[PDB]
């Protein structure tokens, strides 16, 4: 019985694991997105058509 | 005579004992009821997913 309510909050203490796990994957994909618009952006930049100005 | 008689306060005796086992019996299964109570939540306490205020 110990063990039977022990497993309860178990599976319960797992996805608490599980939702913080996914949460912080949830900001990586915007973190990670973000960081490809500035590569993309970078290697615009590095043209030597564009002037300071831009 | 003697030894009859004897005997029938000899039931009504261990009948008391027994009465006095079971409430102590009854406390019994409180007492584990809280235990487990408590060991439950401590489980679900142990995470690192609630914060200090949980």
């Amino acid at each position: 019985n110990v063990q039977s309510r022990g497993l309860g909050v178990a599976v319960r203490n797992a996805n608490d694991g599980i939702s913080m796990a996914q949460t912080a994957e949830g900001a990586m994909k915007e973190t990670t997105n973000i960081l490809q618009r500035m590569r993309d952006l970078s290697l615009q930049s590095a043209n030597g058509s564009n002037s300071k100005a831009d």
